[PDB]
């Protein structure tokens, strides 16, 4: 109905808004973009789902999210490729598993404090009546 793409309309622009407050901070930089094959050969080995914020905002766009926690999976995905792609010791490492993990942290917070809990829970009963 349009009721029900109204939701998600308003799902849209909610998930669009938190992306770019990540998107925009300097810690995150490296998580924008996909990562360049030819500075990176091994990645696309790896990492056998890369994700991205642009990507992201790539799937708002497509209606690949009818949930936030649909979008919080692939916020999640991109932390856990970070820590799987660069585990060691050495310090550039270990410095993009800081970010990741404040990416992380920093999705889960905006959402607790802005996503009203009605709502997503309003949007997972249309998801599962599709
Ligand atoms: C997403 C992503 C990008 C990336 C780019 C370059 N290098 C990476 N990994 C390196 C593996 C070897 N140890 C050093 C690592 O680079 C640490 C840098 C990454 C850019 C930001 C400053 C620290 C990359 N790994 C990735 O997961």
């Amino acid at each position: 109905s349009m009721q029900e793409e109204d939701t998600f309309r308003e799902l849209r622009i909610f998930l669009r808004n938190v992306t770019h407050r990540l998107a925009i901070d300097k810690r995150f930089r490296v998580f924008t973009k996909p990562v360049d094959p030819d500075e990176v050969p091994d990645y696309v080995t790896v990492i056998k789902q890369p994700m991205d914020l642009s990507s992201v905002i790539s799937k708002i766009d497509l209606h690949k999210y009818l949930t936030v926690k649909d979008y919080l999976r692939d916020i999640d995905l991109i932390c856990s490729n970070a820590l799987e792609y660069n585990p060691d010791r050495d310090p550039g490492d270990r410095l993009i598993r800081h970010r990741a993990c404040a990416l992380r942290d920093t999705a889960y917070a905006i959402i607790k404090e802005e996503l009203d809990e009605d709502f997503e829970q309003l949007c997972e009963e249309i998801q599962e009546s599709r």
